[PDB]
């Protein structure tokens, strides 16, 4: 039935109906949640089902629920099912799913501009040269000289699971990473094990601090192949502070363009396992994960240290200073060179704002607190003090296995 | 539901196994079609019939810690409790039972961080109690043991359980010590906003308010359901700390200070399916508490605006992230006061630190851990502590503390 949310700064109190249309697993049960756990836990019988229920809201959503077009789409779904074992989206209803994937994912604070999405069908695509032409289209789109537009590229739907396109790469513009004979780490410690399979198929590395990596596509289940992006389409960030003259000649700089290239796009019971999809960066993805994790770039030591700050005791909150300092340098950065960026602060104001117009018009907003919550200054933002309700609802945007622990090479 | 569920930690790669959530008892709130994680809270009395399982539970819970499980002294305890509920429809603990129960439902409240220490609390039993004023006597003392001159020792009063609800022991203030707030006819508020109901109930039951911006509350006490009374707090009992800053020498001219005792006084104390609906207790700070929540926060003291001025930063952008900066900096003099007054506070990175390592503990002997991810993350800084990273699994044991409604919903005046 229905369920309320409250947000305890404002007291405004939201009624939630949407909840009621979900089907897939939270996680969570009555007696255990799972809130904080990153990872919880076809064929014609499974597939018809869904693509039902997704052609039924999406001719519901252009106000012709049971119309004579309707009924056509979901007999000629039905035929198409019934001869090849798949179907194939109409352009529209790959637009419409698309967006509404980005709508549904209850861990994105970008979702206020869910419908400004640009779609490129990728669903001719044959060969990872194909990939890569298509790859270049996106980023020169998204980027368009630092003015970034949200845009997504499907290639071709799973079919029989051993014909997968994938982007091997989890994003599409990444610094390497590389493991140091004497123990540290040269560039970005997460990309370690993919620098490896970079480097172990022939890829030279400048084995420096920001190398971007090259891309790594696979079309069709064969190997993959590797790729540089040409640089001109690889739009970069000096970070220096207002302040700060020093902070410069840390040598820091960031990609401008957040390219997620790992994830699967589900509609309609369809599994898109290539779907690259970009934004523009919060502030805090960059200055705080990036640069601050301990397992990332971790310069925190370094900063307090020019910042002559006392690092002997916790409780001075060095640390705390430090990064406050590392994120208005990021934010001032790309905005002096004219890169799209929200800070935090406009971020979470922009998502509340969100919130209230999709409880308004759609009866909901699933919304999961422990992503939406910025990693730093948590309370001082609106979305601290909101009550969220989180489900699950379809299309989607999912994990995936890593190709490396499935491929079965030449 | 499987034996076995598994959290892992990202900075660090450890994976700890649960096996504790089996003797789960209550419900979250979520289902597997919705997660409630961040809602805030998502006359009856127990009958006989209710009751045996729950003591049973409970008893087999107490002969096991203690290692003597099926012994002798088990089955006779576990007889003479059944007796008691047949005769009585209640019973009563055991003054081991009883401190072992308050010692347990601290360890199980997921959202606490400070739990480490579960282990180390002082128990007073205060089942005697009869009157109001007798109640006044038995918090002063607690009050004075915590506080202990700034060396502050954790410490609960357990004042007589529920019997039919219609004889409840009550404090109505939410926390023992806390400044009143008093909305004026323009609209603004002086002193603390989010005390101002309960300063209003305080002021018609007689209280003289002097309406400043710190003015401690009086107690508002409820014994075997009578109507409450006012008592004042001795203030030589109320330890406080003027807040300054190492650096900034204007800081000590906004005037503000804070009280060393955190002392929660509305929850419920649920053992062996008793109910005891006052019993206060009392820890020491995280800064963040002070220096975060009850500073920054909007409708609190809201003081981010005035030390952003004294500090000389950009105020017109967002992304300048003044903000941020100057809650810092409001951080930095809270801890920096309670030390130099050498009153117990201990920063979130060590909190943090000390809960990561008890979680660990708690996981390899006891096979588990509740906890709330969205309470145990501090108010800043998040991703530069260790719980951030940390999966948690969040399910209720018993002995537990819980929520209750608020008194003057519910009570009827006589
Ligand atoms: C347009 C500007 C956008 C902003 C500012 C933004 C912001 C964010 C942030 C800060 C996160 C948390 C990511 C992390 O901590 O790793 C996130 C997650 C996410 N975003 Fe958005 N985002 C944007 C656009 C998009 C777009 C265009 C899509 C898809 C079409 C999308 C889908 C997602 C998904 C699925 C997640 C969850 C990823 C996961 O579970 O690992 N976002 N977003
Ligand atoms: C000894 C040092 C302690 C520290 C540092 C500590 C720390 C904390 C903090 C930071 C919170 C979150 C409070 C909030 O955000 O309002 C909390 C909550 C809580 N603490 Fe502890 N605590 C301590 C002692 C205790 C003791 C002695 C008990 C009970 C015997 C206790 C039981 C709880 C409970 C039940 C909550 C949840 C309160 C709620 O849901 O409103 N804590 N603690
Ligand atoms: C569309 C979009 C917009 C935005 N503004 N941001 C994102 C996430 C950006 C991102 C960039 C990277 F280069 C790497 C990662 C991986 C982060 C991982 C995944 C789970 C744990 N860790 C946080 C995410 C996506
Ligand atoms: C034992 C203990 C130690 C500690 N270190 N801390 C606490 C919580 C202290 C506290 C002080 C207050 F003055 C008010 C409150 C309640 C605040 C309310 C409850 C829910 C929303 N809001 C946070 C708690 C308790
Ligand atoms: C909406 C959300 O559940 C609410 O703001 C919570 C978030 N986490 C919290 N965490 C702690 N420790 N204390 C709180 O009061 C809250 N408030
Ligand atoms: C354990 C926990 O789920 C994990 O650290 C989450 C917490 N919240 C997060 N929130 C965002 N936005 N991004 C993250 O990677 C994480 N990590
Ligand atoms: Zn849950």
């Amino acid at each position: 039935r229905f369920l309320k949310v409250k947000n305890w700064e404002t007291e405004v109190v939201l009624t939630d109906t949407l909840h009621l249309k979900s089907t897939l697993e939270t996680g969570c049960t009555e007696y255990i949640c799972m809130g904080s756990i990153m990872h919880p836990s076809a064929t014609k019988d499974q597939l018809f089902p869904l693509a039902k229920e997704f052609i039924d809201q999406y001719y519901s959503s252009i106000k012709r629920f049971g119309s004579k077009a309707h009924m056509e789409r979901l007999e000629e779904v039905n035929k198409e099912i019934d001869t090849t074992s798949t179907y194939q989206l109409k352009d529209t209803e790959l637009i419409y799913g698309a967006k509404h994937a980005w709508r549904n994912a209850s861990r994105c604070v970008g979702r206020i501009q869910w419908s400004k999405l640009q779609v490129f069908d990728a669903r001719d695509c044959t060969t990872a040269h194909g990939m890569f032409n298509y790859i270049c289209n996106h980023v020169k789109y998204a980027t368009n000289k630092g003015n970034l537009r949200s845009a997504i590229t499907i290639f071709p739907q799973r079919t029989d699971g051993k014909h997968d396109f994938r982007v091997w790469n989890s994003q599409l513009i990444r610094y390497a990473g590389y493991k140091q004979p004497d123990g540290s780490t040269l560039g970005d410690p997460a990309n370690v094990q993919f620098t490896e399979i970079c480097i172990q198929q022939g890829w030279k590395p400048p084995r420096g601090r920001f190398d971007v990596l090259p891309l790594l596509l696979q079309a069709n289940g064969n190997d993959p192949e590797l790729f540089q992006i040409p640089p001109e389409l690889v739009l970069e960030v000096p970070i220096r502070h207002p302040k700060f003259e020093w902070f410069k000649d840390l040598g820091l700089k960031w990609y401008g363009l957040p390219a997620v290239s790992n994830m699967l796009l589900e509609i309609g019971g369809l599994e898109f396992s290539a779907c690259p999809f970009s934004g523009w960066y919060m502030g805090t993805e960059i200055g705080v994960r990036d640069y601050c994790d301990n397992s990332r770039y971790n310069i925190l030591e370094e900063v307090a240290k020019k910042m002559n700050l006392d690092m002997r005791k916790t409780s001075s909150l060095w640390k705390d200073q430090a990064l406050v300092e590392i994120n208005i340098a990021v934010l001032y950065s790309f905005q002096s060179d004219k890169v799209t960026i929200v800070d935090h602060h406009s971020a979470t104001e922009s998502f509340i704002k969100h919130m209230e117009n999709e409880y308004r018009c759609r009866g909901g907003c699933p919304a999961d607190w422990v992503w939406i919550v910025p990693p730093m200054s948590g309370s001082i933002t609106p979305v601290f003090h909101q009550e969220m309700l989180n489900y699950r609802l379809t299309p989607s945007f999912e994990y995936q296995p890593d190709p490396w622990n499935t491929h079965v090479w030449k």
